């Protein structure tokens, strides 16, 4: 469960990195979806 | 208004950099399992992005 949660946190961090990358292209819809997914995941 | 449009490019651009910075801060916060901070940062990032 500890390692599991740590992986969930890794996934949130990865999504945030993906969003940062998308924004280098001003790819707003991609970054919106990735941030939304990171937030939904962090909530649950 | 070349200058005024450049101001806009710089401002919307400043907003995008702030969104990226908030995401970076959230990544760092999560290294400390600091969920409330990361949640606030991602929320602010998403709100700023929706304003563009």
């Amino acid at each position: 469960k500890i390692m599991d949660r740590a992986s969930k946190i890794e996934q949130i961090q990865k999504l945030a990195k993906y969003a940062i990358s998308a924004l280098n292209y001003e790819d707003l819809p991609t970054a919106k979806d990735e941030l939304t997914k990171a937030l939904d995941l962090l909530n649950s």
